[PDB]
């Protein structure tokens, strides 16, 4: 198309592939490597709360790891400003940028920004066993709802975008607690 003067892309792998509050005019399916996204982090202000959290996900280093998801392009001339609502809203996460690699066979890869969340965050659980999470994904409930609803709204979300094969961890969570 026509150049733009300006270009901010952010990478969408929990909750803003399927629900995003900020403005954006393009968005792609497409993934991004070298990082796994883990059921690693705690909600205590979503899909859990103070004493009971729920898992959430996570990005964790993985040199032969990949995230499927959404890249949302950020609106030309406001990019500054969106990021900045992002960037107060994130309970912290650490801004890194990725080459994100489109679905479509015609997109040439690009850099997107990526919000990873820290070992130093507080609401961090770490990693467990799948049995472990599920069972806790099943029973928590938080402001903005069920753990379970989180789970299968993500993996809905990916089954409509990618084969499951695009994230085992995922699916076998879901299909896992799917068995309550």
């Amino acid at each position: 198309k026509v150049p733009r003067g300006s270009h901010m892309w952010v990478f969408g792998y929990g909750s803003l592939i399927w629900k995003v509050d900020f403005p954006y005019q393009d968005k792609l399916v497409g993934y991004i490597t070298n990082y796994s996204r883990r059921f690693w982090q705690g909600s205590t202000d979503h899909r859990g709360v103070p004493g009971k959290p729920g898992r959430v996900v996570t990005l964790v280093e993985d040199p032969a790891g990949c995230v499927w998801g959404v890249a949302y392009r950020l609106p030309v001339g406001k990019e500054e400003e969106v990021k900045a609502y992002l960037d107060f809203g994130q309970k912290g996460y650490r801004t890194t940028t990725v080459i994100f690699y489109p679905k479509d066979p015609t997109t040439k890869p690009f850099s997107v920004l990526l919000y990873i969340g820290t070992c130093d965050n507080p609401d961090y659980l770490g990693p467990a066993p799948l049995e472990d999470i599920a069972e806790q994904i099943f029973n928590a409930a938080g402001p903005s709802g069920r753990n379970t609803e989180y789970l299968f709204e993500l993996a809905n979300s990916i089954r409509n975008l990618v084969p499951e094969e695009a994230d085992e961890h995922l699916f076998a969570l879901e299909k896992l607690v799917k068995e309550r």
